[PDB]
């Protein structure tokens, strides 16, 4: 049976899950967070144990923490890598993917007087820590993926990450041709091709009305 | 040959590797950056993939990530669960655990007319979602550990989080008797009974001065 996720109709913290399913070629269904009283029947029905989602019905549980059902899919499918030491590269590469994705999903909630210097940080990170990073381990052995020559969760978190930048502002893959390379192949996977097409889970980017909703339904 | 921990002298995002590498038995050395110089030695080396810390050199490869380091001495040593569902929730539990411990993390560096409002926030999670989710975990099954009837990381990431909160409020604790037994029980595994003990690698609580270090060193 076809794992469920349960989130707001958005990107959020729910979005690198959608991509590593759709990557996996795993079919999947949503039941999407409409108003507080929806969110308030997921809490009462004790299916949320810190009170949280994303929540993930698969293999009989309720998993809940995005890096856990990341986790638990990457292995299940065959996307962590053959051994240990590839999982600790896969790691280490989607702990930087994770840490600046952070900063580009916490920018809709950054007091507007602050946004222009975060923005910056962002930009300067991209271009000067995170993408040359990526860029040199690609150059550093010349295959196709990041990891052990094959298809990894760190090829697909990199290239979600590698679209926001593209969002933000596209001048910044620029100087890297390895990067944009990468993305244009795993664009190419034929479960992400389906992703990223019309009628796929993709879930657009925020407006300023998207966040309004999600703000009074988990008032954060 | 014993894994070589690059951090500052103090706990910061190294403590749970330490507190892990010492529940493991697994004996290791630190080299402590002291000064800017230091840190700018890390960088200049090409030692730091994200020109961050912590760094651990382990098995020929020089890990960054606290989570990619994680994860990799918790697999190596046998503190990950027995197979991909009681990893599933090993992960659910010390991401969990990781959420509470960042609050508590970022206390010193709040600005102290947010600060009070903040340790309320952290009160009221730790006694009304964290610990009764973790005491329900506990009272569900009876044993002795959270996953498997086994030793795992959760186990010993749970007992460091419980420590830290009863230096923040010995009182926070006062209703979650089956979580004080735990602590009391993995205090007394003979690995982290020594590093609890003097001359354990277990590092002390911030003061004012010793974040005011770490501030110009890294300047955040
Ligand atoms: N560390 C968690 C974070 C989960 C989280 O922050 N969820 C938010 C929505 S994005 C939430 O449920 N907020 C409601 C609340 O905390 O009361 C994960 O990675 O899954
Ligand atoms: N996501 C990383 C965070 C690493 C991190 O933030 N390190 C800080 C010190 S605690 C640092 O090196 N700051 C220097 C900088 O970012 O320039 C991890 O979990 O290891």
């Amino acid at each position: 049976v076809k794992p469920m996720l349960h989130y707001f109709n958005g990107r959020g913290r729910m979005e690198p899950i959608r991509w590593l399913l759709a990557a996996a070629g795993v079919e999947f269904e949503e039941t999407f967070i409409d108003t507080p009283e929806d969110f308030e029947k997921l809490k009462n029905d004790g299916s949320l144990m810190f009170q949280q989602v994303p929540m993930v019905e698969i293999d009989g549980m309720k998993l809940v923490q995005s890096r856990a059902i990341l986790n638990y899919v990457a292995a299940k499918h065959n996307l962590y890598g053959k051994d240990i030491k590839e999982r600790a590269l896969i790691d280490m590469y989607i702990e930087g993917v994770a840490d600046l994705n952070e900063m580009i999903l916490l920018l809709p909630i950054t007091p507007p007087a602050e946004k222009d210097a975060k923005i910056m940080l962002i930009k300067d990170r991209t271009t000067n820590r995170y993408l040359p990073a990526f860029e040199k381990v690609l150059k550093s052995h010349g295959e196709d993926y990041l990891v052990g020559n094959r298809l990894s969760r760190a090829d697909i978190h990199l290239v979600e990450l590698l679209y926001l930048v593209e969002e933000l502002d596209p001048s910044l893959l620029t100087n890297f041709p390895l990067l944009k390379a990468l993305k244009a192949r795993i664009s190419n996977l034929p479960t992400v091709k389906k992703f990223l097409q019309p009628g796929g889970a993709r879930k657009p980017p925020g407006d300023e009305k998207s966040v309004e909703k999600s703000r009074k339904i988990f008032k954060f």
